[PDB]
DNA sequence: CAACCAC
DNA sequence: CAACCA
DNA sequence: CAACCAC
DNA sequence: CAACCAC
DNA sequence: CAACCA
DNA sequence: CAACCAC
């Protein structure tokens, strides 16, 4: 019944259900079915910083897809594994790495970078705010950390990330579609990664899934 | 006279008699591609500890051991945390699929598992817990206890066919799904898995 | 007066109007792992090569090409073969399922895939043709042409959906899947995967 | 409709359907679905050979088991490849692979063995036929070969075996049920596999399909 | 509380 | 409770 | 929630 | 025959 | 045709 | 079919 009516929907549109009525699930404004769009990657972190785009969805039709160009983003769950190479983790130290969810209320370009955002003392990810002129473009919705450390005869090679965090954010972009950061008209939420510990790297293998419905208004 | 039976508390909807037990004691090899078991398996027969009819709800799991090393791979320096996934098929047939083929995931990572995008229908993850052990040439954490007790309201209806299989299972089958987080070296897990159930009113 | 229609012979039964062609040009680059691809994708519309309903019908499949070895495999000593499949999917959903957890096989091994034993019923094999390449130092049999023609009555329902995607198909749904024997290094196929189809007079 | 009324059928028993009415695909006697089993596994090949039993199949009530002790094999489809290991390979040498699918009209023990029932000169499996004595007991239903050749510079490492044979062969079991060639009342089919040539072996990944119907006669 | 068993 | 699916 | 910024 | 196009 | 399934 | 043996 679930699986059915989407297949055996009206061509261009949503289920008639969804159009007439509206669950407690979904948002204000927003209307239909709670749609997903995940990015699963093995992220290598430095203590320069990476980011990525989670808002990154192209539209269309179907599931994982956004319909107009605007739509509300309700929650974000981050979950997998953060972890030590095989040749690192023999040296002994301690990193964490530093995940901050970051939404930038007048998004463009290509990626922001970290540290060119982040201010910082001597490049330290731990130390990080928002710049004092980007403070009103930018703000840290969640910031998490997580540790592993090294040792040649006893090592902590490995650490869980598993993070929900709910976040009602509406988002607006270009009339063309190409799942890219550099379409995001409004708002677009990324994640900035940093590795605390200066000279080695940790990878991150992650899955960071991303819950959105589509938005009726304007 | 005929007053309706009272069901006493502590016994599911549509279900009365005595709280069945169900017991899977072993010792599983667990590994990074994952094992599964079904916890639902229950043989139909007028003796203890079998179903009656067709339906029976389980109320509860309760999952204890230890989770440990073995000798040769407790010196080897690492980290690994065996991932409990207990699921719940709901329309299940032939055997069932391996860890792997439910659970879409970025190079066979235990810890970025979720179902399957196509599939999500049909299974549901209703606990999911960790276990970390942790190697050591001369200071390991060789062992780790487990002891998990879930609530779980779960009603399996069977196959006309008396057998303690999966396949049997019409719906809502229990699969208990592990798997290690490390690659390369394996763990065990002595586990006793058991479930409590009561048979239905119905049929 | 109202003559019927005396459909032509070489159209298929239900179906009429012109035959229509639908290309898949493309280098694929087959693994042990196995690639797929769907040749029932067409899109709706008035265009040529465009399916007008949702219902239509493939009378033949012709697939055309050469499998081939990189500068550097080449000079490496092995033989190993591409196994071509073309199956239907009756009943799809998703996204098309990988090779691996379609065909079950010992130590996924293509050379030993069948379907696997519980969704039987959802996929058929209509087609499978081998082509073995062999590399070596002094010596190598660098390339392997391949040219299959392949008539097979095919009728796929759509989704009322307008695309040329998997997930819009509702039933009879055609894949390609590849898969080269030799475990470690890979193969490319350069292919025009050719289809030629008639649209159905139901609707 | 042809998953739903296997799953649905009476608790013991096969469908009505079945018990009732007969296709032409099922042979004289027996009757019901035509059941399969297989036998996936990674042969190790020698030149004094290699026995498997391709007719243990259990009892039970469904799919890939026996009901009573009596069933007819229809067909047998052995599929796979025969390869060299990749420090044979290197040397510079031929074999052929040979396979001989015979039934033994009197079956017991564990497992006959290649060459104690096989006749032939100096060991090879090229000039082998039944024993003078055994003739009567066993007989080759359908025997093929496979070629495999070794090389340093240039080598035919493998040869893809696919091999469909249709044998109508009725077999008898004992009241237990094990799945095990001891068991075999009544002949059962054996595969056996023999490198003809005598120093270096070759491995031989198989899936060997047996199909089946069970015995309504007796 | 521990885990279908009791107080 | 797990993570849009019941 | 994170930290003077915004929803 | 080659592969929706023709003789 | 592929291999018990349409 | 494989090879005097059997179904």
């Amino acid at each position: 019944n679930r699986r059915r009516t989407w297949t055996n929907r009206p061509m261009y549109r949503k289920p008639r259900l969804y159009r007439m009525y509206r669950t407690p699930d979904v948002p204000k404004g927003c209307e239909g079915p709670c749609k997903v769009q995940s990015y699963e990657q093995r992220h290598d972190i430095s203590h320069v910083g990476k980011v990525l785009c989670v808002s990154d969805v192209t539209r269309g039709n179907g599931l994982t897809h956004r319909v107009g160009k605007r739509f509300c983003v309700k929650s974000v769950y981050v979950l997998g594994k953060i972890w030590m190479d095989e040749n690192i983790k023999t040296k002994n130290h301690t990193n964490t790495v530093m995940f901050y969810l970051v939404r930038d209320r007048r998004p463009f370009g290509t990626a922001m970078d970290f540290g060119q955002v982040f201010n910082m003392y001597d490049n330290e990810p731990s130390t990080a705010t928002i710049k004092n002129d980007l403070r009103d473009r930018y703000q840290v919705l969640r910031k998490f950390t997580s540790t592993v450390t090294g040792g040649q005869y006893a090592s902590k090679e490995q650490a869980l990330v598993k993070k929900f965090m709910k976040i009602n954010n509406y988002v607006v972009y270009n009339h063309q579609e190409a799942a890219k950061y550099d379409n995001h008209t409004e708002n677009a939420l990324l994640l900035y990664m940093a590795c605390t510990h200066a000279s080695n790297p940790v990878y991150a293998t992650l899955k960071i899934r991303i819950y959105f419905y589509d938005s009726v208004q304007n």
